């Protein structure tokens, strides 16, 4: 049994900022502070204007990234779970949920812009972090790339759900997890865009 009257629900994922990639300079912009984030997570009602391809998103416990590709805002299951996302009309249910791929998605919010999936086959990639660093990554397999310059795992914490891009700025994948030893990240695991395309039926 249980005390049914006191049963709580997890809040929505809330967009709290974006990574601006539109000019020649990448930078993180915050669009909501912590108090507003908490309120918005509970109501699921977010009237803020959305712009851009890469959103900074938060739950009650974590902050990470989400990336629009082909009109779907994608992120990692390990960050978002099965949560709704806050929107101007209230909570929006996930359109895709795949724990096996560590992948979830919602319909892309009005005002967002989407990346296009890469078709170039290039192995020279670029990872965009939550701090708007653009880090060169050499692709090493279907789902892995090496950092040209290794760094402490702290640097990548909170970047899950962000994009890996080809030289032409098309989406190659979604960052999933760092590969590290003794706290040093030398590589990254990612969800390849073809996996998203198959999920979408595109
Ligand atoms: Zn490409």
């Amino acid at each position: 049994g249980s005390h049914m009257a006191s049963m709580k629900k997890k809040g929505s994922v809330v967009i709290v900022g974006r990574i601006n990639l539109s000019g020649d300079t990448a930078y993180a912009q915050q669009t909501r502070g912590e108090e507003g984030c908490q309120e918005t997570s509970q109501t699921g009602r977010d009237k803020n204007q959305v712009e851009g391809e890469v959103q900074i998103v938060s739950t009650a416990t974590q902050t990470f990234l989400a990336t629009s590709i082909n009109g779907v805002l994608w992120t990692v299951y390990h960050g978002a779970g099965t949560r709704t996302i806050a929107s101007p009309k209230g909570p929006v249910t996930q359109m895709y949920t795949n724990v096996d791929k560590d992948l979830v998605g919602w319909q892309a919010p009005q005002g967002s812009r989407s990346l296009t999936p890469c078709t170039c086959g290039s192995s020279d990639l670029y990872l965009v972090t939550r701090h708007a660093d653009v880090i060169p990554v050499r692709r090493r397999g279907d789902s892995r790339g090496s950092l040209l310059s290794p760094r402490p795992i702290s640097y990548l914490k909170g970047s899950a759900g962000g994009p890996l891009l080809c030289p032409a700025g098309h989406a190659v994948g979604i960052f999933r997890a760092a590969v590290s030893t003794r706290g040093v990240a030398k590589a990254v695991d990612f969800i390849p865009v073809e996996s998203l395309e198959t999920t979408m039926r595109s």
